[PDB]
């Protein structure tokens, strides 16, 4: 039995460590084609599973209603590359690598999201997946003009739909419909290659799709989102979840609850792949690697982690004074409508003590406040996440990086051959496919 | 004084000779990342100055109102990949080729083609290109669930506004705006990038973008659209226009039109380069070359010729029996209700015969009825491309490809060295970027 | 039953056709990195088993006894870049194609070509070859400051302790030798790497070599001289050879004869495979063809030719008018005198007629005399190789190139799918290494 | 005045840090293509002037003399690729990065170095180097099947020639002899491409050589040896001398003894480039730095270091057991038959301590004596390198690799930018071609 393991971060200035960009090994190339043709290539090398790009609309504006803080000390969003263009660099210079990126429900159409992916899926010989969102956030919907609004969980009822009718588009081909047939005239098959005239209450695509399977049959489905609606999308349509658990037991919760919602939908659990985010620092011995996670923290400013706190509870912090400690806000709103998230970070944070909006901002700033950092040696850091893949944590891990390129080349180097030795992960690919790499079945045409 | 040379191709089965994929040389490569990678390779060892994708979001569909020609004979856009996705392949494996795409302003939002075109231009290094579309085709529609109906000429003011917001999103980071300043944790100016706001007529766009500008400042602008209304978009926003003309007097009066109209808009018209299509087919001799004109022409299929010529004529031919003439039509309809470009098509390919539908849409399909085809070998072809530009045809050729990759790998091979040799066209390229190369200045932030 | 296929060509001027460097087609690239970059991706992308570099190392002296007609008109070796290097930089861009590299037993010394093979076996990760030559050219000669004159077939005697010698550094690392254990502080078991000490009659080497064995065990070698002694030595250590010969019955016996001398060296026939040198031309139509290969064979000029065949003759022509006829020639020396292959080669290339030396050379410098020229369209080419497969004629072709890289691009995008078609060639490599793709088993230590 | 940096390591397990193979982030990816392009990539994407391979060509013996100290636990030459195939399979990737390669006049024929450095420069364009070096060690002599022995200042009289020899061949072609007239049927200009006929007391090489001259004319002339003869040698032929120095004293002392040789045999010091060896050690703080440093030296094995301390000190340690003192060493041996290297390193190794031979072999290999480790923060390491230019130390430094690839992305990401800044190293490659790095002219032909 061997884990899986994946690579995610902003094609940008910024993912879950806000002081990233400052880290004196940070070559900040994220506008550059060979800072990603890099970091493609030594996951590649890594043998990793996946490497899988989030995404953003906008520059992250609630905090100070301004860019001051986004623009002026690099936050979420600052600087972000449009992700399928990026995944598309990356599949020309590897060619097992599996690769994954964000794209939205809310913005774009089913034909474009159904063509953009299969022409990937096709360029990349299939190793090409798709994060499914469906967010709706003011400064993406300013961006692109949109006015009308829907309830979150309408919008997920919403990407129901969207995606019974990319996977119709992506049907439209028939495996054997492209003949090629030189000498007789025959490019293909018209009978199989079909309309799909889809006409929902949300959306109209009459198709059929302008691109032919890829040899995995189907681009990969990725989904993220926890939320109780969230979920449910993911036990139907989700064959990978990307999860964030800042310990050993919740890891096994949200294991088992998401394997749970899988069975629910009808689908094998053991067909869709649970990850969960780690964020390693290493160290030759414990006390560098210690020493190391110190400095990377130290350079979080409290406001860009306040800013992404603001983004991410909902509530704009940006309205309290940054020494307003938590109790007054607390008093201040009525523990009802407090988000829960907050609550719970602050009481974890500070562990029950009282802290500054200033100090929340600042521990957020670290780890989008959730994500495990695991500071050790490469052998302490594949001890535990052997430890925690034995326990049921996940089929794998998302490695949550530090700084690039440079955490993902130490990971390599030092980490991965101590697993393979191990005999817990792959030292060479199987397959050429990301289905092949996760261990999924090649989806039928219908 | 030097000519300039781009490729120009489909990403997928059928660019302009409609028998290209049966053609014995014919990889038919491409649903698969090394075909374009070797094009790409191709035509940066040969120095061209760029090759850019044409675009169509629906397998065409008018003729026979089914899939029955276009998927059976392989007609236009039977297969189409996603452009951006081909060309940011072949910007991974190149680094002086100038790459465009076409995006239609129709289908999607301001804010989302800048951002594509900004991470390309930055993947790049700055030899991107947006080729500017405004069509609004039935087929296509129906694939976006797109209902709404614009006059033509009413589709190109948009299409201004659209270019105003576009350019405003790629000025929203000043070029001195990103500090990267790690010790004082300063990432950028927040007083050199600034929100857009764009509220017009048509359209809507908070910003800022979330992509500063590269090395070439703003993506160079295409134009291929040469209708009246076309003809004053390209006047006001082309800096590089792509023209048909079946010869040099045609060219020469284009040629002309097009610079007049720049200069009209009250810009320079040596800042804009005008390219010339020629379909070039060589031979060791011109016997050879003759013959080998001959068989590529006898693999076109009289209805997928036929089907082409519907669309671009606006008239369902499939309505009428192919053994029809074209008299039968003309009067059908009265010397009225004719589409001009029909009666120009008919005029010149029949050199005065009435021919049936079955023929006008065979020879249509040979060379999309006036992309000239020159047969000769290598010196005749380098002779005559040299005669057009110094007799004033265009600033530069595109060079319509009979099959894929081969005849760019003859072309590269056999012309340019010529060309060179004559000192007409770069031994070496000069800059880095795709302005450099097309001779056109950087354009300051607005 | 698969047939093999590889390419064979001169990293310089010239390699069979002598007119090739003139041809429109010809890049003349061979001093550059990318030349040979795109024919090693190309003879890949077309799932050969081999590219395989000859090597002289000296500008052909005898014709005239000075430098104008080799230098002047570009006879063989006037430019001959060293082929170890070459192939390096292939390897460097290629996955799966074999390479193969010209080092002579005469200038070299064991070691040297056993780390150099070993080094390149290694950075190919099992993709090498050694073409073992034994010959004594006087210009060499000169240019390595040799004096000893040993005998053709004492050279060969030589070559076979040479063999035992490489072998014997080839195992000098078992392959579990090198352990990389870190933490115990151990690099290699040292009784598992051994000197060799090898001190026999022709040379003396000690050990041990300082490379250890590529997952293909060893390189493979090749072997391309069939004098009588040259066949004898074949039989004992080749496992490819490649041989020229003009028609099926030559084949036919050369095949017969190799694998006999196979078999009574005690070795498995079948373990040897034995490629014949064609020259295709190919055309869209057999006229076409027909019309390539016409204005191909026009390029050579007389004296180049002719220069060619007085180094294979033995007998300096230059002495001669270049109106004299054959006949006078043979009156001059008496027939006694005239070296066999000469009077072969006036015989056939003339059928019959009294040729000038001119017409001699002319046709001698179209193809070396005797490798065949096929002149069709890719089916009749497909349909030949097919056919002379079938009848033994060879387990495998070399792909003689009438210029370069123009004629490995049309023989890989037509030729090669059609044998694909036919179930005769593989649709993609099946192992990684050389001994894989010709069916080689991977050799033991000891 | 910029400074220059170069690279430099062993194409194998070993260069100047003994424990460097079990150095937790050591891939020791030394047999693979992709380890070598990785570094190459990296050292180019730095900017580096040039990446240089030294060699040898025996797995060191002295020691115990057998294999059980080198290859049991990995010590000089265990394993070693030969270097002028790594260097091509470098130059195949990256076309800025300068590269260089060890090559013995002792072993090696001048026509053939000479065609080896020629083929390489050409196929990168005119970025290539050649060290010359002149030494016999036992057991390469051994590999080689040598017997003769020429006296060490000797051996540099015959290099003399030998570089006489090799400078001829160079210039064998005119720059402008290569024509290419395909139409006219003139290949090259015999008058422009002459014999050599070298005759001298060591060598007889007739020419011309098979290869024209690069961009750069010729390559690049490196020299390592710092012997009283040696730097005559390099006053003479250098353009560029490697020189390992402990501190500024000594730094200073060698740049202007190297100057003042050059100036000494009628050359322009400024167009010998003198590079100092340094082992940089990083840290995200001093701290980190010193613990990094500190766990590297604690890989050292007593008998790997003892070992190569005996071959560079001429006196075989290994009779000896390992507790013994130093000064019992010299006591057995006499003050006179102690090397002078060896009672120099002693004395400052040991601060005046008298150390067994166990603890002089560990700290000699951490850094073979006197390459200088420095460890501190990138600014730090930036501020020594520039402070040691400034006061004349060297025109360039050699950046000693602590471990692979690692170190090389460490200093690359961290302290090149900050040199940079600073406007004391290059931003960007001026030139092309190695000559144009390091400031050097084109040799004129003759």
């Amino acid at each position: 039995r061997q884990l899986h393991l994946a690579g995610f971060f902003s094609a940008g200035n910024v993912t879950h460590a806000h002081g990233a960009w400052r880290h004196v090994g940070a070559t900040n190339g994220f506008l550059t084609g060979e800072f990603y043709k890099q970091i493609a290539r030594t996951l590649e090398r890594g043998k990793f599973d996946l490497l899988f790009l989030p995404d953003g609309l906008a520059i992250e504006d609630s905090y100070g209603d301004n860019l001051e803080t986004g623009v002026g000390l690099g936050g979420q969003g600052a600087v972000a590359l449009e992700p399928t263009s990026v995944i598309a660099t990356m599949a020309a210079v590897t060619q097992r690598l599996g690769l994954g990126a964000t794209v939205s429900t809310t913005y774009y159409p089913p034909y474009h999201v159904a063509r953009v992916f299969a022409t990937l899926d096709n360029l990349s010989d299939g190793r090409i997946s798709w994060n499914v969102v469906t967010s709706l956030n003011d400064s993406e919907a300013r961006n692109f003009g949109v006015d009308e609004h829907l309830e979150h969980d309408i919008r997920y009822d919403r990407a129901d739909e969207f995606l019974e009718a990319v996977k119709k588009l992506w049907s439209s081909w028939s495996e054997d419909a492209l003949l090629l047939d030189k000498v007789g005239g025959r490019f293909a098959d018209p009978k199989k290659v079909q309309y799909v005239n889809h006409r929902g209450r949300w959306l109209s695509v009459r198709g059929p799709l302008q691109v032919p399977r890829s040899r995995q049959g189907e681009p990969v489905i990725l989904q993220a989102g926890l939320s109780p609606r969230g979920r449910r999308f993911a036990g139907r349509w989700a064959e990978a979840v990307f999860s964030v658990s800042p310990n050993l037991d919740i890891m096994r919760a949200v294991y088992q609850d998401i394997k749970a919602h899988v069975a629910a939908a009808g689908r094998d659990p053991e067909q869709t792949k649970v990850f969960t985010a780690v964020m390693p620092v290493l160290g030759e011995t414990e006390q560098v690697a210690r020493e190391r996670l110190e400095y990377l923290n130290s350079l979080v400013h409290p406001e860009v982690g306040l800013s992404t706190l603001s983004s991410h509870s909902g509530l704009n912090l940006s309205k309290y004074p940054l020494d307003t400690k938590f109790s007054d806000i607390v008093a201040d709103l009525g523990d009802r409508h407090v988000p829960t998230m907050l609550q719970m970070f602050s009481a974890v944070a500070g562990g029950g003590a009282d802290l500054t909006l200033a100090e929340l901002g600042r521990r957020y700033g670290t780890n989008v406040g959730f994500v495990p950092q695991w500071a050790g040696t490469a052998e302490q850091i594949a001890d535990q996440l052997i430890s925690h893949f034995e326990a049921g944590a996940a089929d794998g891990f998302i490695i949550s990086p530090a700084y690039l390129p440079g955490i993902y080349e130490e990971f390599v180097d030092q980490v991965v051959p101590l697993l393979q030795q191990r005999g817990v992960f792959r030292t060479e690919y199987e397959g050429t496919t990301l289905r092949e790499h996760l261990g999924l079945a090649h989806p039928e045409v219908g």
